[PDB]
């Protein structure tokens, strides 16, 4: 137990009194709207996301970073972190793996796993930095540069990826490059494009039985121009070509300005290539904030699509979900908590939409009702739901109170030395 | 003629002195190039782009409309206007009609046009506002919309405007409509696609052997919160859903802020569904004014993805070229005169690019040649070379002066009843 | 009362048990986080937002327009539309008009609105459109166009809609106008903008000294290549360069993708020149939707910035609150009932704010707590205090719920054949 | 000279025989339109626009950095490579140092600008990233944090830069910090500005007579939710309430998505408060990519409103020109030249509008032809008197194919060692 168990018991019994009120008082609301409580704490205790390895660690700009105190020294630190996470918030038993940040030997990966209690979820493959020894660099591309040993490199970097998920218990690979143009011209859109889609065709053939091979689209940056996989359409496409394996991930940050991202969500579930999403929050680009901490209804209208799916009755529909952040300003530890709450509270306001009356107000075209209609699930506070999830399941009530209170960051501070060079 | 002969002689032979200074000097920049300039304006006289006939009278927005003088009275009028800006860039030999603000007797139309030298582009239909006597309003969709009965008759009039088409001799069906929802919940997204794909089913059943079907996408307005046909991502779905008749329309303005346009022009055309184009130009959303008026150089390198693919003769591809704007403060005719003119110096200076140059700078990764490449194209001025294509096929060497000249504008404002000022519509 | 005051009474009866249960379970949840229920239900029962009389009809784009049943045919029938959401909100005790659109008898409209329970807000000058017998055209500008006596005819206008205020109890005339260009050249952005400044200078001679001038910035539309007045800056040096009397205006849908609007209202408070807000929502562009419609989270955030004006002690600070919105696909009165619920209900979560523990997380830097801070206020659900105020004032716990029990769009309907 | 001067005058003479056919060619259509061509290359040659010392290194993002061959290390190298571009393209005689990236001797500094024909623009301040052995850390601000040390910090730092400048022949200070929050709530936007404007008064106490005070606007990054000095509108209270020797400096890519830039230009111009430029171009968020590479028509607006400014002879108009980019996946040196090249092609393209004949159609409001008359000159290839420009003044007629056959990138590769 990262965390003293005495800690929590304490933190928890002195909020044991509000919880119970407050549980019980939405219990009785919800129960005149229609609605169980119970059978709404027994699927938000049931849902889970990713945390990211390199979400662990103090993130920066291209202007600069300012790390905190205690960054951990490698992926095996970064494990010891999420197992924080995990304990308290008990929404992240899967952490996911970046190679080859994250590269080591695949038992011990596993032992340490295994130990503290966590899972691993999809790999993720980098070939948007140059790591040392390589034949060829990045600098122009990788699985669409124009020499075709760049290429070949870029592929066999994502088999080792899938090589090392086998062993560890991951079953998907997301690839996210940087591959794209600064200047008009500099690229041929369409070559350029092809030459991406041979290139998956191979690590595509790489893939077991029962693995999914991820695409991730992002509108720009690093390239400022032209990104080959730029969009949802041209992701599309790729999921399309490559197979049934194949599907598309959506990041929440990567969109143009205004885009609606939950119909996005929408059509890609729709034609069956919805492989997951990447959480965060954003108000410019793609910011990397914490999900939620700027526009939580729009989280929570991404969920009330991946529900409606469920209402639809949608066959074989298990998107991976995933938190894509990095936090600059705040102790890591807290805000991927945090972050992970968010997400589990707008999946819980979905939850409580009235979707009989919905699809009524729908079909006769009430626009007011219906949109009134999803409100009254969003305007309600379902923390007493989440926090009865985490008690119930060995967690926290308030899971960053609990971590303060646990002083955590001031041991690992102690115990890592930070970086000199 | 709408525009009599002598005065477009006599202001051509004004301006033939200058033009042929300049026609020799950029010849033999040119020729300094590699590059044979009668082969540019040969292809540059061939360079076709169809007129909207909702285009040529004055357009307003949601606040108020200021209309001009002359404005024309009907489609009668207005393909006479249209005869105006063909006699004088001879670039814009087609018009687009949009049904049922052009209803008339396909005949007359048919007659009309074979007088004035025009021939019709693809239709367009209309169920994104209601017509007098309409049985069920399109106020919360049409071929989207929950009702079955007015999904029905959406596809009808759709049905009408191919059997219009037919009788005067188009060849295609581009379908644009609202539908979409203003508040989150409205609309089930999947479901009213799902909608939208049947419905555009039966249309498809109906199109002729010859015609294609343009779907046009637009990521908001009428619809402020979503769009049924929201973006080139749903376009291609569509298109690829219902058949090889069916392709995508590109408009200009329809896309998100700082989207790579060009890009989707390249993507759709390398899986076989572009479609067409709806030229304009735009700064904050779908603005509707006058092509290359805003960035020059977005049109330019949308040219350069269509001439790439001219290049290396991607064969039976024949993209329907559109210019779909609205003109608020100009006069119509003058604004299309000069866009049509803007598409053709994009085109022509896309003619100009290296590819072979190129290929190479591209090949090699060096960004900087590569974009100084299509950049030596993009500097160069083309106007000789459309003045001179102009000139040589019956046109004027300078379009709107030529226009001035005649007093055309006065003439039709005498022809025809004054306008009066209004509210908000197009 | 356009609602009859026995269905008014059902439907608040019907639905008093369980907001007795809500309330009171809300007010022991702000009791333990320290909190008085009642303070606060006091001051969401006065805070009011004023109508715009062009909402209560359906609106329309360039493409089209599509009203429903029962259209107000005129400036009356608006008012009469106008006092069903305030007897049933409850907060929106004024109404804003439009001239010419609203032209008619000053005393007239005065004494409907007294027999309605409605006062007038703001007044609003029109000169991005053309009226019948107006000598010169506003198509190419008004106060900034380059004819002189074009500019003159639209200060006149404005000076017009300074009497017709006057009549009926207005104490600000509120000035957007659509001048601007489509085209680089078209325009030379200096000399329009001097002249808008020049004829406005013209409109605050003329005006009252117990009056404001609103100016209000709009990125684009109409004019879609530049606007005079485009954005706060500009808007600012207006203010600035009018006079004391004179402030700008913020609507919420008038600004470029991602701006942070929120620091704008910051800004212009700390500066003085906050005269009020147009209340609305949007994805787009100035989509003139149902306010919190789109992003609720925003318009919290523009509350805790008005709130916190207060506890910063700022004086002399009363901004002038509008709804400014067009309602295409719904009922006009059903959007500015839940429209006025919603800015009740963000200014309610920004009084919840604990104010000290806030300022404390920021001189620390705890970026965290102080964003939860924010949060743990606009995660509370506040529609039993909004729904209390109601009901004690005399409006309805479920306002949509009441009004469409006491069937008055079918009534209007009936009343108004079209 | 760091390029040969032979190399100059034989790359010159082997492109002398087009140059002449195009700038007689153009001479000779500008004649026709009323223009004296000479007039043009006369005011051309005068336009001169500063180097940034972190330009001519290679830049990277938040993911990576690709650096080239011959990277320049520190300021005597970064001096020396600015030379180039200077003696190629005669348009960049200044060089603007940041601080304490450029820090080394003053005198030093000073005597080698000289022996390199180059001189020294407005100083950077630097309170967005952190320093070795620095007391108070900048990750929650600088100039506007809550702490009153960190302030001072900040406040002595610029003091610091001022005193370089003045020992260097520099006159002004540039400030532009990442201030701001990342989450709403954690900053109070007004305290933050008013701690802001009060440190900003320290500083400029510390100016000389002469001096200017230049405060840069960024609407986002590094702060994602807000950011104190956001706004063109900001900038300008900032520049009101500092005093006559505080301006505002406009950055081309910090604004937001469809943003006329152009019109905050003429804005600034009109009340006096337009101190300066840093030009580069963008298609998404502050890309910092090679001026005009992306939309040449808006750099070209941006140079009507400066050339207007001059011809109605505007009270208080001397903006101070700057490119401020990142070159991520070309040769620094050669993005240079050719920004610079793109920047004086608009000052050239604005100078050839006919501005009686704007003037009518604006007035009679034909808005038509006022922009056929913007695009008249915007459509006109000034390619030759730009060219023309460099060869008679020591510079080269196509400046990086000039810069490719000296061979240059390869020496200055086999003076400094690469990582690897
Ligand atoms: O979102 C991404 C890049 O912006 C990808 O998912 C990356 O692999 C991830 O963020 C780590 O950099
Ligand atoms: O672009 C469109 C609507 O924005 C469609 O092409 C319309 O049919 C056309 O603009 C006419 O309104
Ligand atoms: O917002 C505005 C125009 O976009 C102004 O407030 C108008 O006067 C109002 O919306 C009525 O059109
Ligand atoms: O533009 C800026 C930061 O985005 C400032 O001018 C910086 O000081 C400059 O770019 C160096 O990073
Ligand atoms: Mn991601
Ligand atoms: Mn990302
Ligand atoms: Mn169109
Ligand atoms: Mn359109
Ligand atoms: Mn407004
Ligand atoms: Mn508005
Ligand atoms: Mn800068
Ligand atoms: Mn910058």
């Amino acid at each position: 137990f990262r965390i003293a168990q005495d800690v929590v018991a304490r933190e928890n019994d002195r909020r044991a009194s509000a919880l119970k009120e407050d549980y019980e008082a939405l219990g009785a609301n919800l129960a005149r709207r229609g609605v169980d409580i119970e059978a709404v704490t027994a699927k938000v205790e049931k849902f889970f996301v990713a945390v990211p390895s390199w979400g662990v660690g103090t993130g920066g700009t291209r202007f600069a970073r300012f790390p905190g105190t205690g960054e951990p020294r490698g992926i095996f630190d970064k494990l010891d972190d999420c197992a924080v996470i995990q304990q308290l918030t008990r929404a992240t038993p899967n952490v996911s793996l970046h190679i080859p940040w994250d590269k080591a030997d695949p038992k011990e990966l596993k032992a340490r796993g295994d130990a503290l209690g966590l899972g691993f979820d999809a790999m993720n493959s980098n070939t948007f930095s140059d790591a040392p020894g390589q034949a060829h660099s990045y600098k122009y591309g990788s699985l669409s540069h124009t020499n075709a040993a760049t290429r070949a490199q870029a592929v066999e970097h994502n088999l080792e990826c899938i090589e090392i998920g086998k062993a560890i218990g991951s079953k998907a690979l997301t690839v996210w490059i940087g591959d794209g143009s600064n200047f008009p011209g500099q690229s041929n859109f369409t070559r350029a494009f092809e030459r991406y889609l041979s290139a998956m065709a191979e690590i595509y053939k790489g893939l077991p039985d029962d693995w999914k091979l991820f695409s991730e689209h992002k509108m720009y940056e690093p390239a400022f121009y032209s990104t080959v996989v730029q969009d949802w359409g041209t992701n599309y496409l790729i999921a399309q070509t490559l197979g049934p394996k194949a599907q598309c991930l959506v990041d929440l940050g990567h969109h143009a300005p205004n885009t609606n991202i939950e119909m996005i969500v929408a059509r890609l579930i729709q034609f069956g290539k919805l492989g997951g999403f990447h959480f965060n929050d954003s108000k410019y680009g793609d910011d990397d904030l914490d999900a939620g901490a700027i526009e939580p209804y729009r989280l929570f209208l991404v969920f009330n699509e991946l529900v409606d799916a469920e209402a639809r009755g949608v066959k074989g529909f298990h998107p991976a979900h995933m938190i894509d952040q990095k936090h600059n300003v705040t102790d890591p530890i807290e805000s991927l908590i945090n972050s992970a709450n968010e997400i589990r509270r707008a999946y819980a306001q979905a939850l409580l939409v009235d979707r009989a009356a919905l699809s009524g107000y729908q079909e006769d075209n009430d626009a007011l009702m219906a949109t009134e209609t999803l409100k009254r699930a969003y305007r309600t506070d379902v923390e007493p739901i989440l926090a009865e999830a985490r008690r119930r399941t060995g967690g926290a009530v308030d899971p960053v109170a609990t971590y303060r209170a646990s002083g955590y960051r001031a041991r690992v501070a102690a115990e890592r030395p930070a970086s000199v060079a």
